[PDB]
């Protein structure tokens, strides 16, 4: 089966992703926007070297990519879950995360959400700060990533109205006893979605 | 006037969907599940027996079926009432009860939800699960049938932006001051609207 | 750029409209079911005479004033907003305010959703209906079922759909006019 895994910017989605492939041999596991900066990288060596150069290109040529990303997932057989996200925030508001030549090569069977408390978020994106992994405090608050939650399920059942796919919606709202355990309960759910 | 009739299993939609059947000329009530069973068994005898059986077809079968029942069901007669779900809850998450092709065919001029008070639909499923009537397993939270409420309005009110029809909502969240008030109710304001 | 701006009825998005179009001058804000009505008027002149009364026409003559509408509004150069309503509320259900056709031929960048706290939008209707009351739960599934119209129109027709949030409380008066005033400004000027 085939599996768009999505959840709102840092917190704990990579992990999730991570684990299952280290978990599961039977899983290929690809991150959407890793696959694009690759597939550009390889085309426009002079303007993309890095992940976020992508935002350079001109829309012609941002939007083949997208497509010629997808087509190279596409050709994996066995199960596969794609890491992206269902939008994105801008000064505009949400714009949606996934382009529909993007749905319509990929095939995914359904969408899978991350739920978070929002106070874990933003907990998990200073820790990820502290650790070197990004340069500056995030300050999006625990109304602003409330909102992108909602925004994104919305933004998941239009997918499945108009695609005719699942939605998968993981709660890891609740508290942790220990550390690790969103992470480690999300995977369990995911792969036994997998095997069921 | 034709209108899709949703909401959670086992809440009430069955007794509302059989009291508009006894009480309005002029109009067919029809189950989209029952009508896909009878085409399956028609086109399938050797595999289709019993209405679970649905679940062993091929997905590109059962939906040709859904797509004959949809066919013989807007034959039937001018004005209807078609009891479906928007969507069900299912180990890869929830998924919808209709195709594109389904209100493509029927033409609905709407989509009524009927939404419960979670309290009240755990003691109903209860109730009927001990008289026999229900049988599907899993107990459910009040979280997880809120969740599936916010779910469906939000597959109804995309089913709208796509096709431009009525999305009723018809609140009996209260509660009953006596036993089946809620059920007259929905079928009372459901023949209000169509004899406007 | 091209907005379309929404929110439920008589909340103060028609007075966020009067203050953008005093406050910019390179703007232009018009109002969908105003253009509508000036078409129908046109084309239907003895039967039209007051707004409600399209709902008179058969459904095709009704989205066929709809597009003509969106056509003479697509003309405008420069920023644009359009002040229309995802949703209206009917003894049927709720109904979009919108048709396909409307999206497509004004091509906006995206849709501006101004959400309020239901206590306030009935104390505006009311500062207004002196001059039946919808309860504060009509008023919040009225927002709730907008706010699912603007992101499902998003994914269909890949566009933004901004939030404004204005359901916190007045500190003082025209304050929450005001700000969504200024998101709107700050958000055509930014680079
Ligand atoms: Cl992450
Ligand atoms: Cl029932
Ligand atoms: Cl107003």
């Amino acid at each position: 089966m085939r599996f768009i895994l999505t959840g709102v910017p840092g917190a704990g989605k990579t992990t999730v992703c991570n684990k299952l492939a280290e978990k599961m041999s039977n899983l290929s596991v690809v991150n959407y926007g890793d696959v694009i900066f690759e597939e550009a990288k390889k085309l426009y060596p002079s303007i993309i070297q890095v992940r976020e150069d992508t935002r350079k290109l001109p829309r012609a040529d941002y939007r083949n990519i997208q497509i010629e990303a997808a087509k190279k997932i596409s050709l994996i057989t066995d199960n596969l879950i794609v890491d992206t996200h269902m939008s994105l925030k801008t000064p505009y508001g949400f714009y949606p995360g996934l382009i529909p030549e993007t749905i319509n090569i990929i095939q995914p069977d359904g969408i899978i959400l991350l739920e978070f408390n929002p106070r874990d978020v933003i907990a998990r994106r200073e820790k990820d700060r502290l650790a070197g992994k990004r340069v500056t405090r995030d300050m999006e608050s625990e109304t602003d990533i409330l909102l992108h939650q909602q925004v994104n399920r919305m933004f998941a059942v239009s997918y499945s109205a108009i695609n005719q796919c699942y939605v998968k919606i993981i709660d890891l709202t609740w508290p942790q006893e220990y550390e690790f355990q969103h992470t480690e309960y999300a995977v369990n759910k995911i792969i036994e979605m997998l095997n069921f």
